[PDB]
């Protein structure tokens, strides 16, 4: 049976504060911007993007710490374990608009209206949404899972995909749900055109909460906030052929124009509402001096892992340019337009000691969770993914008071 | 008098923890598909607005191996299970979703006309969707829950408005929930077959008959229930047949020319959920059942339990289209085929307490009263003319709750 | 100089419940349906009328107590008091709309882009709306009291009809306000379409609140409860020759198609907004542990007045019958439309015994509050129409076995 | 290794009052009136702007107070500590609006809108909104600092420029962000035309709390409130020459209408929403007891910065002169019509007296956070920039029952 860290882990009275100081990304919004070879130019930075930064603490064991009787090296080892975390946001709160300038949509199904689309071949417009709002912070010393609608196992041409769940390790860039459901669009939609320009050819992953909490040891999640919210704001039809005809004894046949049925393939297009301050998330700090799992906030490896999503500031900049000066009168010609998207973040964190006697059963229960920690003690795995490295190795300081969260931390301890 | 269950049922240390992890359904949010040739089903109807009665069986245990038995004398006592923990995972994102009818019967927009509208033709039916009043909802008890609608009543011109009564029935899995058009049976009283979208036009929507299963003497049907709702209306229509009932003289003046002849005056709404935000769920947060508002206090009479759920906030059809010849060039309407589908994940938890009976006289008349099965099973299905989603406990029962989230939960609380 | 209720009446520690089950009521939501002889063979159920219930409770003299060592029964009386009351809803919540074939409306003034044509012989539109949101509950030992504005007594034909602020008791099925304000539309509005279609002949009245809780002795009211809210949702404009011009001094003449002012009869259409659960009234136990006035609960006469309104359970049913069942094509003359609204009640109640010593200062201050009271130890309220409750065989003493009795039990 | 204040500042239990009382100004919301010379006849005075109060308080060393037996002149100096403010408002609550004549706007891309026949060139329209609604009140002896993207480090012409964070000191008048982003219009955007014209040759300034909290000494700032809210109203398209093409691999080629793409640079409008009294954040007194840095409210070298924001209150005024009185029928061009703007602002202060003992390492101390202390208690430098001068020198009063702030803090004690 799994035991509590606190069962074999003792606390010691020693503290230290790390902070990033400013993280900075700017980028356009929608696609990442490359001339012609495939590298890239200028990187997608957009508000829906999955922020999963990669966090490195210096060894304990190897540290210099100013003083060494408080363990005894011969028998003893020691990890850090966080005890506060600040989550800092500095861009003003907006709101960003996407959308696909040739989207599938045939007509509004609302309320009748004038005019109405004629079919013909391509009925393809241009229209845009602001998404649904999201914000949610996870922290743990690995990886967050995420789950989404894949294509499954595997017919004629056109059939419709068989649908699995999937999970799958969630990476820094990987887009977040918006309101058109967690799936796999790149795949599950070879039309190409159904959802805005910025998840088309992407994957929307949502966090796994019941997967990550019940997993046995409780890594991958010590701690976990989320607000979400959503409104439709408009009702529109889909353009195609009828995957499936309805069946004909939901209706009565019609005369005339009524002959034929429209398109019963409808969707809505979302809407985040209002973004207020008093609804924020971050900007505050998180006391983990409890978790919900067995791993009460232990970070095996000297590693963790804050996730973090925050589309309450996706204001986008239009930015524009002029070819020549020569103009004295406006022309459209004259004047390139572009996007810009610019994050700032500011990660501090309070870290508190501790120190692990090496019986036997410890050392068997230890191997038993996971057998890298003894041989640490003494290729990378995670190696295949994209994080935001951040490393801390060089920025610990125990003089906590001279630190905003550190001032914090021992007002409240 | 009928005495509560916490006055000759004793309780006991001995918890459990079951669980039901990650049930999964996949299908089409409107209807059924099959194959014309046959009617088996390959798709499954799985919309966000359906009832799902979960039906729990538990290993009963009479004939249960324990480490230990020194708590309860075989002969003169039996065991049962007492619900005091319960939790309804949702692993789905947040999102709302849209139904329509392609011949919705609708005439005239009647909220801000500008000129008195022409005569209805022959056919004036249009294409029209609009998303559902939001619900939540979760009933427990032993005995499945009882629901109420408006159906056609016991009894004529042909035409002639047809008698309306209250029908009390047995919610089942797959049923629908009122969506803001109310609890009726739409297939009986709407023989248009186009007044209501297409995923309730030819369905029951049924709504929990709160008060009856309050009043229930025993409070089976009843442990605990929790229910939120909200809707307004975001558009005022018309109705394009005849009508039924011409309105009297006497509330209005007769008009001329184009007002000679009244318009239509039956109008409907079209709901409307508003937000749904994650500060308002009812799910994915733990239930304590320590105290039944009725006299039957979690008792699992039976070793059977019924969850009965409605969550209408992650209702998300997902578009998704195949494309017939991938060697095209420029996009063409008829080169891509559209498919809508609907997928729910559920996660149940629940922590489970032992108690004990003793066969007295007067206990055993009791229960005979109560119910005669009791003591027969103490030794066909009644209920085996529904359709609940079927779960099996038998084998997911585990003493150790501290490795389990809501046992974490539930030694914590104590 | 009155004295509060349990000065003079002692209560004992004896206690009942009494339920009505399940009370149904269906009909059309606009107006009564009737042959075109006077008999209603649908009547009028809407989800804006007032339900004005009149509880008949035993004689608790003539009551069949198995103990009376509680009082002496030839220098004593027993009176009924309520302490507790929960109304029940069974409907699912929603929302219903109104409207007028032929409403009184000219322009939608919110965005006017270009100055509208002058009105002609007739401009009735057919418009609808969904009405200001309403919930009351007041229960009283005497009929409720409202107000709405009446036609007034002093005249050139056209004239504007003088107002006063007409008071009468609130009866079963009167319209409660909607957010065209309460007022007596049948004959202030001579147009008969000025307001939708279940209003333009009825009197919308609403509880006076001010006097019946100035009320002397409290009898109309011993625990209230009110909520709403609206907001308008359309600007429109009124059709019709003007009353009374507008001042010369508050515009400049206009010129050429601005020469001829349009109407400044404005009007909005209210609208309810959203119906949500966390708001809800009803499907609430209420413990009349202290009355604001001085009857502290005591159900004199054996009477009780129990007012409800609720608007967030209005939803109308369309209902359809075809008249041929062979028709392969849908066609508009082969289905009939009609309306129906279904309304459900369950009221519950607790009820504690009291008793009263026959003193001569009983008596005399009993005769000066109300004789009635003395001589049941013509029915007034005979003129008006309630629903009528009768709870004489309905009486338990048995608190445990029913849902409110428990819920008293357990808190008090 | 930073001591707070409270470990070698002595407070006394003496208390003053000091207030302006009353303080207006009225202009033009959107731009000052030049005189057709370059005197500004009427000042831009914007509900969207910021107001930096630079505070001067009476020399406690020089003061005439009627006793000083609660110090020794020789080893021991004074300087004042604010333990209380309020910031009164007195206009009434309402919202104003703010548009560009030819703002730069090609379609209405949240729904299929109809439309004149295309011009082709100068597609320029008079469209307005109003703003995201803001509210802040910092209170520090040292002025603000503030964040805003601006022209960064180094070309064909037309090319995007490249973006920087700046950090610059908030002024009197800098206007605040508006829902379209903290950036530097005037040479980001050439095109003078894509945002309203009150912001269009501005530069809209966010204050950067992060690095006025993590400051050291914790001078700049030591409260501050703030509360934001905006929705997206519609969704708009640009109108110009797209400057990075979409990427071929997230569409698929159309024929005949949509042979060419659409603009797909959208923009949204903001909307503050609702202003209500219950979200106000003025009329309404902060003690300032507890500071979250190391300065507890001590006023280094007389002085105080109150930077306030208030967009609720942004109600333009329309006025209208007639050129002629004669006339008897209405015309429009014998009317002309004007915008106007007024702000009443009234701050009220609660000082308490302190001491310093001028020792060894006091004086160390006092010379390494700021050199110039010691030798102001014996040119301005910070008059570079343009506060909103308050002149207190003679308004403080010993009484504080007779004012109603000093009413209030006397119940709190």
């Amino acid at each position: 049976a799994v035991v509590s860290t606190d069962e074999y882990v003792a606390r010691t009275n020693i503290y230290y504060h790390a902070g990033t100081s400013r993280l900075l990304a700017v980028g356009h919004p929608y696609f990442p911007i490359k001339k012609p070879n495939n590298k890239i130019l200028v990187p997608k930075v957009s508000g829906l993007q999955y922020r999963v930064f990669r966090i490195h603490l210096p060894d304990p064991n190897k540290f210099g710490f100013p003083d060494t009787s408080f363990y005894n090296p011969d028998t003893q080892r020691l990890v850090w374990a966080c005890v506060g975390v600040e989550v800092g946001r500095g861009q003003p709160l907006g709101v960003g608009i996407s959308g696909h300038p040739l989207l599938n949509k045939l007509d509004d199904t609302e309320n009748a209206s004038a005019y109405a689309a004629n079919a013909g071949v391509d009925n393809r417009e241009c229209i845009s949404m602001d998404y649904k709002q999201t914000q949610l912070c996870l922290i743990g010393c690995k990886p967050p899972i995420g789950e989404h609608w894949g294509k499954g196992s595997p017919v004629q041409p056109g059939d419709c995909p068989p649908l699995e769940l999937i999970n799958t390790v969630i990476q820094d860039g990987d887009m977040v749900d918006t309101g058109f459901g967690a799936m796999d669009f790149t795949t599950l939609q070879a039309n190409k055109s159904e959802v805005p320009l910025d998840i088309c050819t992407s994957i929307c992953k949502y966090p796994d909460y019941i997967k990550m909490v019940s997993e046995p040891y409780g890594d991958s999640l010590f701690f976990y906030l989320r607000r979400e919210q959503m409104f439709v704001r408009h009702l529109f039809n889909r353009a195609g052929t009828v995957g499936e005809n309805v069946p004909d004894d939901l209706y009565i046949k019609g005369s005339g124009s009524t002959a034929n049925l429209a398109s019963s393939n409808y969707f809505p297009t979302p809407s985040g509402s209002m973004v207020t301050s008093d609804a924020q998330i971050f900007n505050k700090p998180y006391w983990l001096q409890r978790a919900q799992g067995h791993n009460n906030g232990i970070c095996w490896g000297n590693q963790l892992f804050v996730t973090v999503v925050d589309t309450t500031r996706s204001t986008n900049m239009s930015l524009c340019a002029a070819i020549s000066t020569s103009e004295t009168t406006y022309k459209n010609t004259n004047f390139k337009e572009y996007l810009r998207h610019g994050e700032e973040y500011d990660l501090q964190f309070i870290f508190q000691l501790c120190k692990i006697t090496l019986t036997a059963d410890v050392m068997t229960y230890i191997h038993s969770m996971n057998s890298t920690i003894l041989e640490d003690w003494n290729e990378d795995p995670l190696k295949k993914y994209t994080f935001w490295e951040v490393n801390l190795k060089e920025k610990f300081s125990a003089d906590l008071d001279q630190f905003p969260l550190g001032r914090k931390f021992l007002l409240q301890l």
